[PDB]
């Protein structure tokens, strides 16, 4: 539910720009199949940039529905302005999502003390689990160890998604939170070592097209077999960079069309189709992932 | 209109976050006796963040109201999606704004083509001016002076407010772009060097509360008269640096409130209360520039 | 001898800023009692920048003879000219030291070609096995894990002291080198989290000080338990991070004197004695580590 | 003297890598002919890195001996330590040299407070004019504008080489400075910016190869006639970048053996030869300053 390998779904869009439904259940069905451990729907991946809360709530409420009670679906929830990010939470209280994912304000670059507040303000105008989310080359802005501590205290304030590709992170959160507050990594390419120094799974780019390898590489990581989970990461790695080849998600929802998973790749401006240099190698890194 | 002492000017608010009409006609008046160019409402120091657009359209009609035909008015219309950025711009064409200062999509980080892609379509749908607006440092994006060069061949798109503060910049775009394209800083601590480079005026955290000697400091820098205005800045120079002391407005409003310009210094979430140290710090920044 | 706590000894100096064989002798045999793998004999740590290469060779020597064949010692070799490098380097020939410690150049920032090229031709003039040194913030040059591969196939190049505190290099070395390649941590802070994810021990400022809890952290981390290790480097962190509240030896010099472990405190010119500030703030981090 | 277009000129060397006179012979008269203000005699783009101090020595004598009169020589005398920093310009006092360069300590990272005693102390012991010279990205240390004007009281500190290309640091320096005080830039990229903003020439790469265009327009600069100046540099800009493709000096002492100003193009380990690609960039570069 809140560990292991947790994939940030692609929105999956016909040629207009709208969630495409059919590719939507295509995918969750893939997740279920595959071992995927919970769905974020409508994180950085989803494009909560570019829909409108409504179109937001309708995917992660048609996300819930073709979940069926199969696997675990977390709605991404950020909103750089707190009575935002309190009122788009609220429109998924009592709903069947297991959790939200709030990312710290982006653009106007709170101070810590402002980061505290916001997330503090949002837990307590809900029952859900909420995993704090930092990913400071997005947002301007970086939330800060003793701050995570701070927050770790508040009742549903249950884990964090660490996406700065600063594996000292880990531990310096660890250190001043309880045992049971998760750490999850937002980074693909060092999502294997932040687990190795004791996180507890990834919000995942990569498990979009590799669920499987995905899943399996966190049970490992798990239960202790590293060399083991590396020999998976290293096949991945071309991907885990790949990935990243064009700004997130352009190459990943190509992947998703190239791989039969989705109808379209289509994605809102300001995202661009991929270039064809960009195909290339989002396709060689699929041949050496063994998925192509 | 376009050149010279430019203020980001506050959104006031009472102590329930709602725009004060009041503290908001004091401002306007302040700026119509100082001799600032222009203002531009509703952008990053007024809060843009944390308007939604409705707030937004609003504070930005009563801004002209109030003006009444006095100082030209430029409305901040940024978005992170183009779809959205579009339809802002339309609830101001005919609204009596001579133009509209349009940011980088921040937070989903497109490639330059997706930038160019952005403010095209934006500029296409459109009669007024826009000024493109970077400021990496808040988007996670850094739109690029050949990207700056490709825009400014759009009849509409009529120059750039450049906040990185990397004065290499000023002619790295300017010869890029014709004689007649607006270069201004969003970066007050290197406004007068970005002008003694060529650029033509600044948009000012500081002209909030100094409006008349940033006036006559941009017209000193636009006649070439450099060592003069290096004066003016040289008595500015803190508050150029301590209006950031906390992450602007929340500094600059509460020299505004300390000044007795606005009623109250109230922001919105997850903008902060001033702390008594940067009290502090900010009451002297005022006292060295004369101000207190 | 090439793996857990290796001292990056401080080379104690009388009031006349030349080496103290009294104040040396002593911290010797605290190593040798403390249960110190080795000695960095004229590394960073021990003012190399400022010996020149005769008196450099003494003080190597003279730790040699000390040590007595009890520890074994390892000396700092680096030069940022190859000959230079070269010529240091047959100093130690036949010597007794059991390995040399090269900086990359620093200063002229060679290219990856360079870098390549330089340790190579060391390694060709000598018997003496090398550790590759990586600290960029030091150098202007950064050894990235691809040219470490190819250095890693020279007969005599046997490790790597990384100095980044980026975590993802120990396992992008790892895959590119075989597994008798040693990995040691040139960061304090960071270097359990290192050892966590198979680094095989740490070229330490803190041993200078600590050298008894150093010692038992890196036997912990090498057998696995973590948990353990880390409550010895939760002591320490404040030692880890204030041995470089001023430029690192300034710290620890100070609290080698405060020990009692040498006479003085003295260093060479452009180091600068401790502030009083930089005192109170190592004398705190000495109590916390239970020293003091 | 002290301003204008001032070489760092190459150490030109035969295939064995020892300084070729007749080369050296070629340089010298190539800028007294083309105007260049002073030379730089072992600089870093001089090598001072891989001459031993001896070589060092000769190189600036044999200089000196073919300028004969005609074109002042400031040497480089940088070292990271002070002792050695104070001894080797001893070798120089009485030479006929103008003044000396002289760089922050690198590698061993000195606070502002030793950096100040570093070079007050090597002020101290000469009665040779002193230029400070900044270079953060080759010493990792930054020279602060407030230690500069705290340096600029000394009497024989007489300006500094500003190479970190931060233009926000001529008038933070120049108004903490006598109007006396030589602010050149180290940046040739930026340096007519610099020189725009009140810097008084550049100690320059380009300068080599383009010595008379680099000499026009450091004067139209110093005169005020920014838009002449600004056409040279828009022709050199090309050159500006890319003698910086490969290390610096590899891609210059290639430009200069291609001229024919020089016999070889060899350079000392741990610079390398420079690549093909670089080779055709370099071209590109010339041929676009109407050079080749
Ligand atoms: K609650
Ligand atoms: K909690
Ligand atoms: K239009
Ligand atoms: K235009
Ligand atoms: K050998
Ligand atoms: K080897
Ligand atoms: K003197
Ligand atoms: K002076």
């Amino acid at each position: 539910m809140f560990t292991g390998s947790i994939v940030a779904i692609v929105t999956p869009m016909d040629e207009k720009g709208n969630v495409c439904r059919a590719s939507l259940k295509k995918l969750i069905d893939y997740h279920v199949a595959s071992g995927t451990s919970a769905i974020v729907s409508v994180g950085t991946t989803g494009e909560s940039a570019t829909l409108n809360h409504d179109e937001h709530a309708d995917v992660v409420m048609m996300t819930l529905d073709l979940a069926d009670g199969r696997i675990p679906v977390i709605a991404g929830t950020g909103a750089n302005a707190t009575a935002e990010a309190i009122s788009l939470t609220q429109r998924f209280n009592d709903s069947g999502i297991v959790g939200c994912l709030t990312v710290t304000p982006y653009y106007n670059r709170p101070s810590q003390e402002g980061l505290y507040q916001h997330f503090k303000a949002i837990a307590e105008h809900t029952d859900l689990p909420q995993i704090l989310y930092n990913v400071p080359s997005r947002t301007g802005c970086d939330l800060l160890p003793e701050t995570v501590g701070r927050l770790a205290k508040v009742k549903n304030i249950i884990g964090i998604k660490e996406a700065t590709g600063n594996l000292t992170r880990v531990n310096q959160i660890k250190e001043l939170v309880s045992d049971d507050f998760v750490l999850l990594s937002g980074d693909d390419a060092s999502a294997l070592d932040f687990m190795q120094l004791g996180g507890h799974g990834v919000i995942s780019v990569t498990a979009n097209v590799a669920a499987r390898d995905m899943a399996q590489m966190c049970k490992l990581a798990a239960e202790g077999h590293f060399a083991e989970a590396r020999v998976i990461n290293q096949r991945l790695m071309p991907l885990h960079n790949k990935l990243f080849v064009e700004p997130n998600p352009i190459p990943v929802k190509w992947a998703c069309k190239e791989l039969g998973l989705v109808a379209t790749d289509t994605l809102r401006l300001p995202m661009t189709p991929i270039t064809d240099s960009g195909r290339e190698t989002v396709r060689a890194a699929l041949k050496h992932a063994g998925l192509l």
